[PDB]
């Protein structure tokens, strides 16, 4: 049993809810919240900007030190950093950004990072300002992630379309 409430069950391991991931993280304090990161961990907008704002910029400060030591992530890659006030840990995952011309086949590689964690609160990778089709992102998620994933979808309209169209 876990703390996650109000989710629709899509599969054995994937759950979905219309929710603000920031507000969901603040309520649940999950072991892992996933960030929709870029390779530079520059948390300007989208999910990343919202998560970072909720940490009062402490996520960005920590991320800048990580990049100064390690250099950029790979598209499809990830790193584990603090969850600050939102979670124990934040798994920063880089999905391909279609608005930069990145290979959508890298979306599967991005979701494979989730398999290193038993339970996660996450957004749909490469959705929103990353430009991918969220229906596609949900299909890749279901077909790739084997651990237990609780997806937060900010937009109610999109949530209802993801559920209604789910095979
Ligand atoms: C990425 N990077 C580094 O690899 C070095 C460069 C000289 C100082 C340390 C480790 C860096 C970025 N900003 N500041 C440093």
């Amino acid at each position: 049993v876990n703390s996650f409430s109000g989710y629709l069950k899509l599969t054995d391991n994937v759950y979905i809810k219309n929710a603000d991931i920031v507000e969901e993280a603040k309520k649940v304090k999950p072991t892992v919240v996933v960030n929709a990161a870029n390779v530079y961990l520059k948390h300007g907008g989208g999910v990343a900007g919202a998560l970072n704002k909720a940490t009062n910029n402490a996520m960005q400060v920590e991320s800048d030190d990580y990049i100064a030591t390690n250099g950029p992530l790979k598209v499809g890659g990830s790193c584990v950093l603090s969850g600050h006030n939102l979670a124990k840990h934040c798994l920063h995952v880089v999905g391909p950004n279609v608005n930069k011309g990145e290979d959508i086949q890298l979306l599967k590689s991005a979701y494979e990072n989730f398999n290193q964690h038993e339970v996660l609160l996450a957004p749909l990778l490469s959705a929103g300002i990353f430009g991918a089709d969220p229906i596609h992102s949900l299909r890749v998620c279901v077909d790739t992630v084997r651990t237990n994933v609780y997806l937060a979808v900010f937009d109610k309209n999109l949530y209802d379309k993801l559920v209604s169209s789910f095979l």
